[PDB]
């Protein structure tokens, strides 16, 4: 139908410095993966560190779409793998008469995402 | 005028990857570039790797914007340089009144592609 | 409200190609960016180079996705940061009534940009 677009947002992630990076207690990364998640993708050649990268591009993708938005809880944006947002809390209720395209991909030592939020 | 968007697609081709597997018999890619392109193409340090490469990742962002789109054959989608999206056959009709919107990108090592589909 | 696409762009750029390019006399680069900025720049490892490579991949996204469109003076064309589109002389004029969305990110040693015009 007839939309306007309301943000957008690209993303791009070092796989081996994200692998690096993962691991560690305390942190934005604990709040988002299980403690599991990120001890796999602690291994920069593992698959399990190829996606975890692109779900982070992603979110960070969708988060740079929203925060440029006239729309203003980082654990309320899920990704979930195609590329699926799901959204908890306050967020939810932001967004929801928003659409939202997100896709991803993933190239040797690169993740990348791109987010582009649309509504009437 | 008033449009809505259908799908989007982002995709990243490590260019030595490319050269690597292009020329390969009987692949997607035997269909898609011409004996002659994929054996110069074989070459990573071509001017003709590089542009290859920025096709294909064009080709595949259509592709993902397309897939995770309400229409669900890839030889029916050919991508000409700007870059320009040509349809045959089954697809073509599907997009017959779709819109497509592509834009490529090559640097060092990487090309790089995005594609967004829309309709009223 | 109702809008349809007009243009579409994305740019990728090597951050150590970009610090080596980026001081010459007489370039584009040099109508873009001030000598000092350039040279600052000059040095790969720096947070100025990483900036710099990202507005000027933002610039040329922006490029892109005009240069596409129904519209057809690089130095009438300004990237600040978010990133904020600013437009003088003739471009200012074509694009009075169109709306630009850019977003850019930089990683490692590359940064990359993508840009959509949108119009009712």
């Amino acid at each position: 139908g007839a939309m306007g677009i309301v943000g957008v947002g690209i993303d791009l992630v070092s796989i081996p410095d994200f692998a690096e990076q993962v691991d560690q207690p305390g942190t934005v990364f604990a709040e988002t993966f299980t403690p599991g998640e990120r001890r796999d993708a602690s291994d920069k050649s593992s698959s399990a560190a190829r996606h975890l990268a692109a779900r982070w591009a992603a979110k960070e993708a969708v988060i740079k779409a929203w925060s440029g938005s006239r729309f203003a809880i980082h654990r309320d944006i899920e990704v979930v793998t195609r590329p699926r947002v799901r959204l908890t809390g306050a967020i939810a209720e932001y967004l929801a008469d928003v659409t939202i395209h997100v896709s991803l991909t993933h190239e040797g030592d690169t993740a990348a995402a791109v987010a582009i939020l649309e509504a009437p």
